């Protein structure tokens, strides 16, 4: 595949959510800009119905793995980008400890000159008063390594991870998220060796902007393979 030779420069991004928890909807539109090189991600976020009805940090997950930096010796494990341009289809449940789970599906993939995320969100049995539909989260993202590994009976990857929330309290609400992601084109895919991929993420806010938004900085790294460049 030569899909990761799309990646070489800086790389506009859309993102685009509609959801729906316990009846609660909201759409979610996302702009910016990732540079794989770097494995840096910067996008804005704006709740586009209005008042987002779960925290922000709920959906950081949610809302494009191809602009993972790769060390060149790992090149050959980056299925996110060996899909490319046609995409794969990422599929989420994410449970909340003693609380709702989220299905999310998107299509991640190339339209035109940008790489487009586009998602649908379905949460169902939350409480309407726990941390998440009462916004008792607090507004941050801790660091996080998530492992993957092949998934040959399907041509693509799975994961499984947990996102650990600080509360306002000081507890910690626990998000244990399943993923799978399979090609949407028939051309080849690289089925990598167990790796995990390194992520941390800064939120702040914009001060000119009125709407309910969340400005994001992500970086991702993939590690976990032997050796390279001493």
């Amino acid at each position: 595949s030569k899909g990761e030779e799309l990646f070489t420069g800086v790389v506009p991004i859309l993102v685009e959510l509609d959801g729906d928890v316990n009846g609660h909807k909201f759409s979610v539109r996302g702009e910016g800009e990732g540079d794989a090189t770097n494995g840096k991600l910067t996008l804005k976020f704006i709740c586009t119905t209005g008042k987002l009805p779960v925290p922000w940090p709920t959906l950081v997950t949610t809302l494009v793995l191809c602009f993972a930096r790769y060390p060149d010796h790992m090149k050959q494990h980056d299925f996110f980008k060996s899909a490319m341009p046609e995409g794969y289809v990422q599929e989420r449940t994410i449970s909340f400890k003693d609380d709702g789970y989220y299905k999310t599906r998107a299509e991640v993939k190339f339209e035109g000159d940008t790489l487009v995320n586009r998602i649908e969100l379905k949460g169902i049995d939350f409480k309407e008063d726990g941390n998440i539909l009462g916004h008792k989260l607090e507004y941050n993202f801790n660091s996080v390594n998530a492992y993957i590994t092949a998934d040959k009976q399907k041509n693509g990857i799975k994961s499984n991870f947990k996102i650990r929330h600080n509360v306002e309290d000081g507890s910690v609400q626990l998000a244990d998220h399943y993923q799978q992601n399979t090609p949407i084109g028939d051309g080849p895919v690289l089925l990598p060796d167990n790796h995990y991929l390194s992520t941390q993420n800064a939120l702040s806010k914009d001060p000119n902007e009125k709407r309910d938004h969340m400005v994001l900085l992500e970086f991702v790294t993939a590690a976990g393979i032997t050796l390279g460049m001493d």
